[PDB]
């Protein structure tokens, strides 16, 4: 089912978290043969929730779930404003540039903690 998808999709989003926290301590200690890794790992993870996410998005539009598409259309739009400050974050670490990861780092976290409520929204309406 679509719920069965999502809640799929929504144990990847858990293991971006898991990922991205053992990656900001790997950022923190310097370690940044670690960190290259956790981004290659990251982006395959984003690549992966933000296209089963799209699938969702178009089954509930499909089924006429116009509450569902609702909170999925908000949801995928905020997924893109996390998206792009993890490539911004991609592209500081490329250049060296710490200052620019770490304050890219906690835009991303606080971007995804405001997006929960929003998230548990989806499961209860699907
Ligand atoms: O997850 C998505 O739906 C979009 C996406 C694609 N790549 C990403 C990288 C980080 C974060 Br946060 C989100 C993304």
């Amino acid at each position: 089912s679509v719920k069965s998808e999502y809640a799929e999709a929504a144990a990847v989003g858990q293991e971006a978290v898991a990922v991205f926290n053992t990656m900001k301590a790997a950022f923190q200690n310097g370690d940044k043969e670690a960190v290259a890794q956790y981004l290659a790992r990251l982006a395959s993870l984003y690549t992966r929730h933000e296209e089963l996410l799209n699938r969702i998005l178009e089954k509930a539009r499909r089924e006429g779930n116009k509450e569902a598409v609702t909170l999925m259309n908000e949801f995928t739009a905020t997924f893109q404003t996390g998206k792009s400050i993890f490539n911004a974050m991609v592209a500081a670490f490329k250049n060296g540039d710490d200052d620019s990861f770490e304050s890219y780092l906690q835009a991303l976290e606080k971007v995804t903690a405001k997006g929960e409520t929003l998230a548990d929204q989806i499961a209860k309406a699907l």
